[PDB]
């Protein structure tokens, strides 16, 4: 009978109370949807246990790239049938530009974005006063000032990777970016040891070498890095949109900072190309078609409350007073969308083994292993490179 809908933890405890109320608001084709949350840690497993049991979900949300895996598997709903429906109800033509392409393949469209969900840096502006530094620019100026934060006994570039936290995951590979490099070449094969990768690697062992990262932040959960920034702990860091509202402090003093150069010149951001995909396990795929129309059309909500800790994919929203009237929201949209890269990088094609990537061991191990500096940079990186030709299919 019901369509059972799962959803992530994807910013306050108060972002799934309203979007639990959205889809058991859900009475269309003469059915109901059932809201379940999934949480992070070890979600990969928990998803692939699941379909391969037979006892997942209708519809979800999840990893960035999770739909490709289970399209691979046979176990995804295509969504042409949800896109033809946007197009007659009039959605469709609100789309930003490119959001929903990447997710059109030979076969029909594994999913449907819902939010891109980019990384911006942060400061805390009292915090930068009392250390007497400036905001970064790029790596040197981000260790110099980091220094001198850590002399005032503040956390310079605040980061975790305990258990549910995936932040440290993405500050690997933002870094990576950051330098031009990448998990793979533009043709999409694995490329991890290139020298750009291994001097960005080594500049995170020197931030944890001279105490910029905390020494524990290899143990910090989200709820662990949340309080640093709340407590003004953190001075500077790699986090999410909408970190005030996030962590519950808005006094104004936590400000979006600019992009920071690489030591070659290079720019990049790090973004998510999330997506609610449909699955093949459901009582009825109409009605899972009808969920996914009716739960993209309340998203506005979600900002309107500004719920949300990343960006929307519709052009009504990205235009919403709630929305740019937050100066912090207008400079990631500015300084950050334009040099934004993903997982791919440096290819741009979207694939499984984006999932495998993603929500693997081997990521997590190669950070949890930098963030500790366990070893030398060439070590790790291949160290890395092995667990992922492990996994992903070459
Ligand atoms: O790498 C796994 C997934 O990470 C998602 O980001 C999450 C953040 O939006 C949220 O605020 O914090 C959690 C816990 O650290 C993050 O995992 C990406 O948006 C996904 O695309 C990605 O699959």
């Amino acid at each position: 009978g019901a369509i059972k809908f799962w959803d992530m933890p994807w910013a306050t405890p108060a972002y799934n109370d309203a979007a639990k109320k959205i889809a058991e608001g859900f009475s269309g084709a003469n059915s109901k949807a059932t809201y379940q949350i999934i949480q992070w840690n070890n979600f990969y497993q928990t998803f692939s246990s699941a379909i391969a049991s037979k006892t997942g979900p209708a519809v979800s949300t999840g990893g960035g790239f999770q739909a490709f895996q289970f399209e691979e598997q046979g176990q995804i709903a295509y969504a042409d049938k949800v896109i033809e429906k946007l197009k007659s109800n009039g959605q469709f033509d609100d789309f930003l530009p490119g959001v929903v392409e990447p997710f059109k393949t030979s076969k029909g469209y594994v999913a449907v974005p819902w939010q891109l969900d980019i990384r911006p840096l942060w400061y805390r502006k009292s915090l930068f006063e009392k250390a007497g530094v400036g905001v970064p620019t790029d790596w040197a100026s981000l260790l110099e000032a980091g220094k001198k934060l850590k002399g005032v006994g503040a956390v310079g570039f605040a980061t975790g990777s305990g258990a549910g936290n995936n932040i440290g995951n993405h500050l690997m590979i933002m870094m990576m970016l950051n330098n031009g490099g990448g998990v793979f070449t533009k043709d999409g094969e694995l490329d991890v040891l290139n020298d750009r990768n291994v001097e960005a690697v080594e500049f995170l062992l020197e931030l944890v070498s001279n105490g910029v990262i905390d020494p524990a932040a290899v143990s910090y959960t989200t709820d662990n890095l949340n309080a640093q920034w709340k407590d003004s702990k953190a001075a500077y860091g790699m986090l999410t949109l909408g970190v005030p509202e996030r962590v519950g402090d808005t006094s104004g003093d936590i400000v979006v900072a600019s992009p920071i150069a690489g030591p070659h010149g290079d720019k990049a951001a790090l973004i998510f190309p999330n997506n609610i995909m449909m699955y093949t396990n459901t009582p009825s795929q109409e009605a899972s078609e009808e969920f996914v129309v009716y739960y993209l059309g309340k998203l506005k909500e979600l900002w309107q409350q500004k719920l949300m800790n990343a960006l929307p994919v519709f052009k009504s929203i990205t235009e919403m007073p709630e929305f740019t009237a937050d100066p912090n929201n207008v400079k990631i949209v500015n300084e950050y969308v334009p040099i934004a890269k993903t997982f791919a990088s440096q290819g741009t094609a979207l694939s499984a083994n984006l999932a495998a990537l993603d929500g693997g061991q081997a990521l997590n191990q190669f950070t949890q292993t930098v963030l500790t500096g366990k070893t030398d940079a060439k070590s790790a990186l291949t160290a890395f490179d092995t667990g992922l030709k492990s996994v992903l299919k070459k």
